[PDB]
């Protein structure tokens, strides 16, 4: 378990986090129902010569992390190994839509969730982690 305040981190192992909900839905749940609630992951850093993959999943917040594993796999990052004529490394984001998955592992009612970063291969540096609309 890794603090928010963690990142900027190294992948260099499976971590997870508690990332909190948008604001707008501590006063009610279903407020912005119809936008889709996106998690964000920003700052992902490589060598763009490094194979990267790395695989996000959600779990609930009030599950027990030293009980079996509830994890939704949400979405993953993945960029094939290639040279730039002006960049060494790649700068870039992974955006994921959370609305039905939230509604699937039931935890549209939690002002916020878990998100694992599972990481397959290649060194990548994730910036933060954030859920927005
Ligand atoms: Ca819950």
């Amino acid at each position: 378990v890794v603090a928010g305040t963690e990142f900027p981190i190294s992948l260099g192992s499976k971590i997870s986090t508690v990332v909190k909900r948008p604001k707008q839905k501590k006063r009610s749940k279903k407020a912005k129902e119809d936008e889709e609630e996106i998690l964000v992951i920003e700052g992902i850093e490589f060598d763009r010569d490094v194979a990267v993959k790395f695989d996000v999943y959600v779990n609930d917040v009030d599950d027990l992390p030293s009980g079996p594993d509830k994890t939704e796999f949400a979405g993953s990052f993945v960029s094939v190994p290639h040279s730039h004529k002006h960049k060494k490394k790649m700068n870039t984001i992974l955006r994921l839509g959370l609305t039905d998955l939230l509604e699937e592992i039931e935890a549209e009612d939690d002002d916020s969730v878990v998100v694992t970063l599972v990481p397959k291969f290649g060194a990548v540096k994730i910036g933060g982690i954030k859920i927005e609309f």
